[PDB]
């Protein structure tokens, strides 16, 4: 595979394309509290399909710092559009840089996300204008490839992964209309089905500490390198994305845990998940769903190439993840069919969700990579080894 087109950054326009009359380009300064608040307010009410949505996200300053101010981040890649007259921020699109491996070719990219347009400015084709502009700002700044996910069907997805959801408080998820009641099932039966143990099982499980950064970085690298398409974290990335900083982060976003071998004291596994809350719109019983999203993990057992051993170790580790998330008062535990997730999603009672998240690469062509599912969109242990990157 390889790039699709070569960019000459000296021929890249120094000025952005036209916007709809009455709007103007903005660069968001997320270090400025009022501008951070502007992005948050736009996302809170407008990062939603339309007025009919039953859920919106609840962002926090902590989440936005974690998502958008990762190592190498640039304010030029926090793109906004404002209404000229009111100054209101009406759209956004963001990138942060990272390195990925695409079938053994190292690639500097940006990960693009937080594309969002004010509900009242939809269907005006501002989206391609936002994409072309952040593209322009990346081209000017060293970067000619990007990686991103979307639910929308765009050409040539590099992979597609199915959504899965493990009920931690099933009743709440039923009451807000997310989890169905099967059959001749009953609420009590679904509550029993989802009941978790109160204590973890993996010997040596403990919260990750900053002293674990190096060994987690190394383990994660060796583990992800096994996947056709994967993220090549630096040490700084591990510190940013994986180590909660209670001094400086007001509302914890990442939960990370390691397994310190009881005999060797070497860390032999870790996993992590992040918190992104959903607002429940006008439900008289609940107004939020606390969702945990499975993030990165790794285990020394993978390197034996013994799939039965690996399944066994992941079943233990991920059930401990659920137990920890439940103890932490999360209501649901979300994951995709990427990594070795098909080894454990179904058995740990993750429910299959609707449709697929697609992964794309911009300006890079490679054979599609297996996304953890077969052609029937069912988790398949023969269709892993493909997607070794997750995105928030
Ligand atoms: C080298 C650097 C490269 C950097 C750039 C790399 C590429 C990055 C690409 C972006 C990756 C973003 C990753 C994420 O953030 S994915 C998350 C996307 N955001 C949301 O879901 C928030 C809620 N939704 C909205 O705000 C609106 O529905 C959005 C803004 C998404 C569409 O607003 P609207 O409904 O008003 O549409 P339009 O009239 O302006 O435009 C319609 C055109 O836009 C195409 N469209 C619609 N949805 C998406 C989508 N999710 N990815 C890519 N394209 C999309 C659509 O097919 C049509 O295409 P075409 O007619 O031109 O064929
Ligand atoms: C999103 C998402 C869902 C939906 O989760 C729930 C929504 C409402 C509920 F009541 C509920 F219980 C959920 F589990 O289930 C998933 C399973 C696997 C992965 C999922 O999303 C992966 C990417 C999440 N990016 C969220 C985001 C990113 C950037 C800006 N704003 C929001 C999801
Ligand atoms: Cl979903």
């Amino acid at each position: 595979g390889g790039p699709i087109k070569i960019i000459d950054p000296e021929k890249v326009s120094k000025e952005p394309d036209a916007l709809l009359e009455g709007f103007e380009w903005a660069t968001l300064d997320l270090t400025n509290e009022t501008e951070l608040q502007e992005l948050w307010d736009l996302l809170t009410y407008h990062y939603v399909e339309d007025d009919n949505a039953m859920f919106r996200f609840r962002y926090s300053q902590s989440f936005l710092h974690w998502a958008l101010m990762s190592p190498g981040w640039k304010k030029e890649w926090h793109v906004g559009v404002r209404a000229t007259k009111s100054r209101k921020l009406v759209a956004s699109i963001c990138g942060v840089p990272t390195e990925i491996n695409v079938r053994n070719q190292k690639l500097k990219v940006v990960e693009i996300n937080f594309l969002c347009i004010h509900k009242k400015l939809r269907s005006k084709r501002l989206t391609p204008v936002l994409i072309k502009e952040i593209t322009r700002r990346c081209y000017l700044n060293g970067i000619y490839q990007a990686i991103y996910t979307a639910g929308v069907v765009l050409p040539t997805p590099v992979s597609s992964c199915r959504y899965y959801h493990r009920p931690l408080d099933w009743l709440k998820l039923y009451e807000v209309g997310f989890s169905p009641l099967p059959a001749g099932s009953t609420k009590a039966r679904q509550i029993t089905k989802n009941h978790l143990p109160s204590t973890t099982s993996t010997p040596g499980l403990r919260p990750m500490e900053p002293k674990d950064i190096d060994t987690v970085h190394d383990l994660l690298q060796r583990y992800l390198s096994r996947f056709a398409l994967n993220q090549a974290f630096t040490r700084e990335e591990v510190d940013h994305w994986l180590v909660h900083k209670p001094e400086t982060v007001k509302e914890q976003v990442v939960w990370a845990y390691v397994v310190e071998d009881p005999e060797t004291h070497k860390i032999t596994d870790f996993f992590s998940f992040y918190n992104l809350e959903s607002t429940v719109i006008q439900n008289p019983k609940h107004d939020n769903v606390r969702a945990a999203y499975l993030y990165y993990y790794a285990t020394e057992t993978a390197f034996t190439n013994n799939m039965k051993a690996l399944k066994e170790r992941l079943l233990m580790l991920m059930n401990d993840a659920l137990i920890l998330a439940k103890k932490a008062h999360f209501d649901v535990f979300n994951a995709l069919t990427l990594h070795d997730n098909p080894l454990f999603l179904e058995q740990l009672k993750f429910g299959a969700g609707d449709g697929q998240l697609h992964f794309y690469l911009y300006n890079y062509r490679t054979a599609p990579v297996p996304g953890g599912v077969n052609e029937k969109n069912l988790p398949d242990e023969k269709r892993m080894g493909g997607v070794g990157i997750v995105m928030l």
